């Protein structure tokens, strides 16, 4: 018979890593 | 008609977030 | 008929959140 239709799109990827910590503030 | 295909592969991991801002001024 | 092909790869993940604020500056 004719081929089946395509499967559904895959799941969305995992969330990216949180950014790294900011540098120290200005001297006081 | 054949059966529907299986689900596609999972997407790529997202981009890393930006570095945080500078801390507050010192004392 | 033959099974359908696998579906397409999923979308890219969300970008990570901004990092935390830095520590206080020097005195």
């Amino acid at each position: 018979g004719p081929p089946g239709p395509p499967g559904p799109r895959g799941d969305k990827g995992e969330t990216g890593e949180r950014g790294p910590p900011g540098p120290p503030g200005p001297p006081g």
